[PDB]
């Protein structure tokens, strides 16, 4: 039973369907200029397309990237680089992904001033700090939509409002596309980034999805694809698959959050019957697939070893920067346990963890000094 | 007939079957610590060791990246900005592909002195003018084991010989794996790229071989996969054909070599019984899978437009820079036909190819005043 979905997900038959005539049998370079090149080119356009509408993005344009961390370094140093001469403040939530932080700290090395913004005990970015900490040399903002560690959905759309036409906001949505609605023009994003495996599209490519007079310095030089941004030739076969994910995610991600949902709260519901246990992360204002818990007098490593030793796949998340950016003390957030479900799971799984679970709790505990 | 292998290749049939587990049934990700991330960090393991062994690179390590242009980026940036203190001077050939070129000049923005090295008329570097501008605070020279557009070999190991233990030597292989030797002890490379498709991997994925003892500075920031040097969750489906792909090459590379060197030299034969017809690069010292050949009176693009028309793939390469460096006039290099050879290419291709360019030439000159 698998509940690690925001570490990897499978690539969903639909979607490998779509991939695989790109692979050997059209398998042109977009910037050939014979009959295979067209049709690889028409199939990126396309798939591009898809993904832009994912997100309502036709007031920008999607860059093709190796994935989410590739997208987020290009929009945290990519926008930052570009736009320096109109000033070098840069504020970035306390929770954010690694992709987005140690760019972040590169540009401090830069000589950037990147000021964190904290958050609340569970986990929501402090908006009254972002509009006091605003200056006229803010160039950049970025605050994740939600969080895949521990769920919490943050205040995108009130952020926006405050930083209206005086700083880019980067919004990083891996955690959030086919989870939650995504609309770039209703969260006021001014870079949003896609990861496609998040969708169950393949490994090895995502985007970042760019507004219209947003400008960006390339990260990856060479041939000078994606319009100058991100050189490389293209990965025409991952692309599309990613544009298929799209798809089929704009069509059934509402039905699927709502199946997760279900699911999630079975599981939350029931596992905190367990004496001494406490949810991490939001509990209403959160992702339909993340269930965060920690346990008193327990380590998460030993939850982990003892559900994989019963066939069930979960995570734990130097403690997680998330978690004890929400106050944990060191000893409460070693003591946590992450299932992350999807398109997948089914009810017997979870019946299967909440067989196993609580004895797998009283176990560790019989343990502890 | 398809001769325009060296802008995109078809994924061998057995890569792909390699590729699909990983895909949808085992999707783990390796960083996770269950049964699942097990087996991808296993399948990882293997591949990468695939990799090093088909260029024999037990000295050291390979990097993953989404391909050669990231490969070629993390060499020149990532060695140059971490090496700075031993020197800032940087050998360039002239002849370098644009993901090393653009690179390089991003460096010159950075303060570094990039000094390009000239070639002669088959395009092969001047290896007495490495040898004169060499200095002690040379710190990296970058030269192609080969280029993928004229198709001249160059003297790689003579030029390490000039170089031992004084610069590092990137060598840009992309154009090489596959088609001649290459040995990173023999050549005596310190970092060496790597293409997933040039070898019919996937799209989407290649390397950076690095010797042991070379030190480099991550481009791409994040999670910290790649033992530090190359961020982002593993792209495990497109690692595993990599690995695949470098398995099989090592086994068929010398057989498939010999057949498309049968192939080129028909072509060559015989295109240059026509009338002003010209090779460029070295006649001998070539790849077996090239074939640049330009004429007096004509437009490569129309040659390209008019195979394009008969059903003939191939490609022309402002004119090329590898071909201007070479000394060609604009006229000379804007007449230039490429054709270049793979796995799949049939003497009936060939026989294609050489019924239909005569007559096209001739229909073009007709057209020329
Ligand atoms: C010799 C050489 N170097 C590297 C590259 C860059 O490869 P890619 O566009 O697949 O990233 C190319 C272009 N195919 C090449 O032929
Ligand atoms: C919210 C978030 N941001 C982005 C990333 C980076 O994604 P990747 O490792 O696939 O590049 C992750 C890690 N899965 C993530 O969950
Ligand atoms: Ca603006
Ligand atoms: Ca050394
Ligand atoms: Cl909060
Ligand atoms: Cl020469």
């Amino acid at each position: 039973a698998y509940f690690d979905y925001t570490s990897a997900k499978p690539v969903d038959e639909r979607i490998l369907e779509a991939m695989l005539p790109y692979m050997t049998e059209s398998f042109g370079n977009p910037s050939s200029v014979h009959s295979y090149g067209f049709k690889a080119r028409e199939a990126v356009q396309e798939a591009r397309e898809k993904v832009a509408k994912l997100v309502n993005g036709g007031g920008g344009t999607v860059v093709f990237t190796s994935g989410a961390t590739e997208a987020n370094n290009l929009a945290i140093i990519g926008y930052a680089m570009r736009n320096a001469r109109k000033g070098k403040h840069i504020l970035v939530s306390a929770v954010e992904h690694m992709s987005v932080i140690n760019p972040a700290k590169f540009l401090q090395k830069q000589g950037f001033e990147v000021e964190y913004i904290p958050v609340g005990k569970y986990g929501e970015v402090d908006v009254s700090f972002i509009d006091q900490k605003l200056r006229d040399d803010t160039i950049l903002v970025s605050v994740q939509h939600a969080n895949n560690e521990i769920g919490t959905i943050q205040p995108v759309e009130e952020i926006s409002e405050v930083l209206a036409g005086k700083a880019a906001l980067h919004i990083d949505a891996t955690a959030s596309v086919g989870q939650i609605e995504v609309d770039v023009e209703k969260i006021g994003a001014d870079m949003l980034t896609i990861s496609s495996n998040k969708i169950y599209g393949p490994k090895g490519v995502g985007a970042l999805w760019i507004r219209k007079e947003a400008k960006l310095q390339p990260v990856i030089l060479g041939g000078g694809q994606e319009n100058g941004l991100r050189s490389g030739s293209e990965n025409v076969p991952s692309i599309v698959g990613f544009g298929k994910a799209a798809e089929i995610t704009a069509m059934e991600w509402r039905e699927e959050a709502e199946r997760l949902r279900r699911l999630r709260d079975r599981i939350i519901d029931n596992v905190l019957k367990i004496e001494e246990s406490y949810l991490n992360g939001h509990p209403e204002k959160r992702l339909p697939n993340n269930v965060n818990v920690r346990f008193s007098y327990i380590e998460g490593e030993s939850i982990v070893l003892s559900l994989d030793m019963a066939g069930i796949q979960a995570s734990t998340g130097q403690p997680s920067h998330v978690l004890m950016a929400c106050g944990l003390k060191h000893e409460e957030a070693h003591g946590t346990l992450l299932l992350t479900l999807g398109r997948y799971n089914t009810d017997e799984d979870v019946d299967r963890l909440l067989e196993v679970l609580p004895g797998v709790i009283e176990r560790l505990r019989s343990m502890s000094p």
